[PDB]
């Protein structure tokens, strides 16, 4: 695929925001949810799941560029 | 089928955009939705489903050209 | 039925366009809709439905010629 | 009824065109509409309805000749 | 009523044409309209209505002769 | 009521067609719809409903003749 | 009211046809519509509504004669 | 009922297609849906339901001919 | 039933794809789901259920051809 | 079955990924879950279950190709 | 209220049919639905609910005559 | 208000029919609808609602005469 | 305003009929409509709306005389 | 109640089918469901519940005739 | 009850399949489940329960025919 | 509040029926449900809850009159 | 409360059936459940609970009449 | 606000009916619904909610007069 | 804006009626609707919404005068 | 209580089956369970408990008839 065109700026902004401020906000929300739901039932496995999800988010642009030429 | 004609340019643009900027934008939206919905209920299977959907998108032009001569 | 006559050219163009550029454009639109609606609710069954619809489109001329003599 | 007379040629042309080029054009339009409306809401039942309508078109001359002597 | 007189030939021609070539042409037009309007909104009930109308046309002479002595 | 008159032939044809070819076509359409809608959500109760509807169709002439003298 | 006069024959024919051949034809049309619309959405309540309507038709002459002296 | 008439060919085609190519296509769609929905929640009871539905389809013509004379 | 006709090609493609590439893709999805859901709760019985479902898929064409003549 | 066709690339990618990077990621997740759940209740049998599941994953393509021709 | 008048026959027929053939048909449909829905989830309480509904139907005329003078 | 005048007879007939034959027919229709809709989803609360509606019908004349002097 | 003049009698008759026989007839029609539409969908809120409308009708003359001097 | 009338044949067919072929089919479906759901969780109490339901089905006509006069 | 009618073939097939191939498949599934669940917790009582369930399946047709006349 | 007015009769009937025949019917239904649901899971606490609910029903009119002046 | 009225017959039937045939059927079901669940875990206390529940059923009418005047 | 004017009588009637006969009827309906829905699922919290709603109804006029001057 | 002019009286009446008799009538209707819809589904949040709406109505004149000079 | 009525046959069958074939089957299951669970831990007290349970089953009809009049 080609990253340029009429929608090149939108794709660039989305890719930068995936690991940028919106992605960091979503990760912080994940951490907040993990901490909050652990008040009654402490479960640190959800922290590992959130870490894996943040790892996927960090590699989301690479996966998208690999699958879509 | 024949890729040329009066609508050849439209079909060419659509095929290139399927794996181009609009397709990448839709894939990034899929990743964003997967990350967002995992704040409360972490589910990494939806990431696999999104990967399969991006794989289908990458092969969409081939499928269309195979089915429609 | 007879494929010739005053409307022979129109019927020929429609039959060729069913599996030609307009049909391919409609199939690409189907794929785009399937990818877009899967952002929030990933459902790969709609991809199978779209594949079946493209299969019907590929055989549309044969069905029409079989039913209408 | 009698197929001859002053309007025999018009009736003959209409009967031949029902399963001829105009009928095939209308059937192709039915297929195109079914494919187009399935982009957002894939519904293959309309394909069955269109097949039944083409079956009725193929037997339209027989029905007309049976009802009208 | 009496079928003879100065207008006997006109009445005879009209009665024969009701189920003859003009009636068959009108029935074929009904079928064409049913097929055409079903491209966007497939509705096979109109086919049943057209069949009933052709049944009425086939019995039009009998009804007229029964009502008018 | 009286089954004869100017509209006796139309009523006779309608009564015979209720359990005849058009009624059988409608019943086959009911079966096709039941089979088609069961692809995604298998529901055999609709088959029982269709059987009851065909039973009503078989007794439609008797009901009409009983209600209308 | 008085059933005789200049329009006595017309009123007599209408009253006899209400439960006669035209009324039976309308009832058969009701049954056909109920069967046809039940192909996609089986609803046997419309059959009960049609039965009530035929019951009203059977008593239409009595109602008219009661209201109009 | 009588299988002949103006709509005899349509009824014959529908009856043959119920257990013919369209019926087989619908059954294959049932099998595909059963296999697809079993990816996340394996449920082999739906396979039994589909088998019963195909059994009903195989006997649909017999049921219709029994109910409608 | 008869495998030929206007829909013979569609039925042939569906039957070949049931045990072909789409069926293999669905089976691989079944295996992926079984492996993924076993991360937290290892359950190898779902593997046996998936094997039985693939066995049913392999015999789907035979079952359909046996039930539908 | 045939591994080629319109969906040949998708099936090839899925088969290679079953024992490739996604399969290895799922196996590593299995190991992580086994290690994590053993903090409070050490149970090494789940390690054997995970080893068996990885063995099934390694032979998943062979099983699918054997069952689906 | 008064049971006579222009609509006396309609009311009499409705009251007799409430506990007559149509009411018995509706009760048999209730029993059939209770038996059918108990295939997957056996629930005999719905049988008691249906018995209570039939009891209400048996006393429907009395209730209507008591409320409406 | 005054119950006499040019429209005194119409008002008297309407008031008597509210709790008379037409009102009883409407109440019987309510009972029939309650029984029919309870075939699939037994709900006896609708019977209580219908009883309340019949109670309102029985007191409709009193309410109208109280509000309108 | 002044209630006398050339149109004093018409205004007096209209004001008396608002809460007189025609108003009572309209209120009875409201009650009949509420009872009839509640056969399929029992909704007693429409009864409250009708009561409010009758309350407005009872005070219509006062409102008109207050607004128009 | 009276078993005769316009709907006497429908009621007779329903009563005979309650303990006839459709009732036996529903009972066989109950047995199949009991056997199938006992693969993972063997529960023979559901067999007793199904036996009680078949006992109710055998006495359904008697119950309906007792409740509805 | 009567084993013949429109649904005689369906009932015959279901009765033969209860102790035929589908019943044997369900029994083999019962045995497989008993063997599989005994890997961690060996319990041979479930084998006796499965034997009793197969005994019930073998006598299912007799029970159904005894309860339903 | 005032118990008289246009709706005095409706309120009186509702208050008398709360502890009258409809209230007793609802209480008997409560007892029947308690007995029925205790077949599998005997729970006599629901009997105490039903007794408390009947106590509330007996005092419903007093509560309503106390809250609403 | 008053046992008479429009719902007097329904209340009488429910009260008689509480200790009549339906109540005896529910008690027999309780005994059957107690015997069945005692195959694996013999517990005769559930028999005492069922006896107490039958005692409550025998006094249900008295309790309802005492609470509801 | 001012309670007088052209709509003073309507407002006075509505305020008196809020805690009068219509309000008492609505409260009795609330109690009936609470008792009815507690047959299957006894929930006395809905009684407390209904008591709070009646408390709000008793103070509705005060709230309206406080908010609207 | 200026409150005087040709339409000063109309604006004054509307502003006074917003918090006057018509506004109070609308608020009482809101309370009645909240009480009525809470019979089946008790929801006291709608009471808070109605209170907020009455608060907006009380400040409607101030908002209008602030926005429109 | 009365043993007759609409449910007299069901109650008679249940009472006869309590000490009949189903009761004997349940008792044999009790004996089989006692023998099976005694392989590892021989406990003949469970045999006495089963004997007491069979004694209760033999007197179940008497207890039910004594408690329920
Ligand atoms: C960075 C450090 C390493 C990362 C952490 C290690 C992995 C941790 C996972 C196991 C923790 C176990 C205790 C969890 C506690 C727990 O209850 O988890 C709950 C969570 C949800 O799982 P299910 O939906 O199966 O849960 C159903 C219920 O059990 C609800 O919990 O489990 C997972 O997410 C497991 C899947 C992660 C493993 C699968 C990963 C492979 C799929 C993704 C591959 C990439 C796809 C890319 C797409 C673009
Ligand atoms: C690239 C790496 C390999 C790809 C990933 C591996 C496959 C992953 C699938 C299983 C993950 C299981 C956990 C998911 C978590 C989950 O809940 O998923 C939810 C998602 C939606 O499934 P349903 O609509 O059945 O879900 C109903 C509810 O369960 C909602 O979840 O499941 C799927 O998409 C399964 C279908 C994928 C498998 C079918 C693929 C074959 C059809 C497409 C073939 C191509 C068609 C082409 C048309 C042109
Ligand atoms: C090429 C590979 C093989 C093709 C793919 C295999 C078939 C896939 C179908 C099942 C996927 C199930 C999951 C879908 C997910 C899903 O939700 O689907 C939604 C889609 C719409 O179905 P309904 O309108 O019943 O849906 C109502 C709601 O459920 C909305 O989804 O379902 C279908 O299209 C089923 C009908 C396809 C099967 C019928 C085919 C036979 C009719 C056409 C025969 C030809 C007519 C020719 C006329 C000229
Ligand atoms: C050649 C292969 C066999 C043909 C295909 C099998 C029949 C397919 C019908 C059912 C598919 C169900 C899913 C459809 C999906 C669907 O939504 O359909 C929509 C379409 C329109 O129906 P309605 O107007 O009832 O729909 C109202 C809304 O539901 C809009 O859909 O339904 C039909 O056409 C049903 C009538 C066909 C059955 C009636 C046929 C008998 C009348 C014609 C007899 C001949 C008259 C001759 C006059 C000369
Ligand atoms: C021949 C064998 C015996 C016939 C089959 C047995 C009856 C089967 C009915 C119950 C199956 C339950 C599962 C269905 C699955 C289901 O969902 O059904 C859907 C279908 C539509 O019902 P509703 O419109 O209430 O459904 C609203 C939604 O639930 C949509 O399903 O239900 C019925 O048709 C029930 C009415 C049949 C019973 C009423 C019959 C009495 C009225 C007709 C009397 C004759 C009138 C003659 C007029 C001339
Ligand atoms: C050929 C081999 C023998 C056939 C297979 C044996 C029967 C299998 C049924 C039980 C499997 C249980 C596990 C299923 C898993 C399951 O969840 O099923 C789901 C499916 C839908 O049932 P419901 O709509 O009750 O489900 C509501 C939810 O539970 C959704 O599942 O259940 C049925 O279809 C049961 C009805 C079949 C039995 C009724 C048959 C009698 C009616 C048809 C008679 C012919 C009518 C002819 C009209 C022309
Ligand atoms: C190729 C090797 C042999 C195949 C594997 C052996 C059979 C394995 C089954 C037992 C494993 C037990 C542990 C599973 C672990 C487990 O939890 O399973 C879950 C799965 C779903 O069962 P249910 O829906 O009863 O589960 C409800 C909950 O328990 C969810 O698990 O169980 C089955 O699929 C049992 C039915 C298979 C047996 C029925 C087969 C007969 C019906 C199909 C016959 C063909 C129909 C053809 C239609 C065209
Ligand atoms: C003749 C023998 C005696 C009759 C049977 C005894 C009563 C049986 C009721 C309890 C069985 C409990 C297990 C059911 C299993 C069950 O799930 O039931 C479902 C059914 C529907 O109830 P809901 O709509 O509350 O259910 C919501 C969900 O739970 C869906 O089930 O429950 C009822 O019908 C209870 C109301 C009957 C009791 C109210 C009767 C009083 C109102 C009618 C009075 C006459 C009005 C006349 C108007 C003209
Ligand atoms: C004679 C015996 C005593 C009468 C029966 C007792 C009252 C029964 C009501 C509750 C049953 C609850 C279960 C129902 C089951 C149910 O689903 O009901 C459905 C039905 C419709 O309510 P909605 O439109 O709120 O329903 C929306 C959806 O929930 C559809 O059900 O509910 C009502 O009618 C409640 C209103 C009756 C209570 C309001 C009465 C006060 C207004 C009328 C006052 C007179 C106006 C006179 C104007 C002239
Ligand atoms: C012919 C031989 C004698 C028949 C068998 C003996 C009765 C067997 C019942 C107990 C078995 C216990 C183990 C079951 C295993 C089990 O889990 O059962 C499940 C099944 C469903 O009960 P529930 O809906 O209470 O279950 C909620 C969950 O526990 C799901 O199981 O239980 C019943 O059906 C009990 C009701 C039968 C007893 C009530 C009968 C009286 C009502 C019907 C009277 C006739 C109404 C006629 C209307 C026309
Ligand atoms: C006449 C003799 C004395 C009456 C009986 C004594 C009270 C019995 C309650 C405890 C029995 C415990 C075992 C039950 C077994 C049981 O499972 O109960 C189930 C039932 C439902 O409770 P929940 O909805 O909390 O249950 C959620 C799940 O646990 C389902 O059971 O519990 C209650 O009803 C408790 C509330 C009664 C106590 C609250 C009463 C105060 C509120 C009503 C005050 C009047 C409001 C008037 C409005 C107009
Ligand atoms: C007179 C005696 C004292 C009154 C009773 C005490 C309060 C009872 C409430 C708690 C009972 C809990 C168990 C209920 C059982 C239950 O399930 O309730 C269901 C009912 C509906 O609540 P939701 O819509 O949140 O429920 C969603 C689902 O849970 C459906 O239940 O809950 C309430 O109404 C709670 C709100 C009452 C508390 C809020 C009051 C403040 C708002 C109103 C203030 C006045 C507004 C005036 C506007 C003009
Ligand atoms: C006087 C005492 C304090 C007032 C009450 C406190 C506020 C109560 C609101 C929350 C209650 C939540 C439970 C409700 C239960 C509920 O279901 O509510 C339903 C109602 C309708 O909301 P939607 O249309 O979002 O609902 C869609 C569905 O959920 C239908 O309910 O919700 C609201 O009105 C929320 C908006 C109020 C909050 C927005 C206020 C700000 C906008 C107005 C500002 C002034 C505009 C002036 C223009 C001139």
């Amino acid at each position: 695929g080609s990253d340029d065109g009429a929608f090149g700026d939108i794709w660039a902004y989305m890719s930068e925001a995936l690991t940028g401020a919106p992605g960091k906000i979503i990760a912080c929300g994940m951490l907040f949810s993990v901490a909050y739901f652990g008040v009654v039932k402490p479960n640190l496995g959800l922290a590992l799941v959130s870490a894996l999800m943040m790892l996927v988010m960090a590699n989301g642009e690479k996966i998208i560029s690999s699958f879509l030429g």
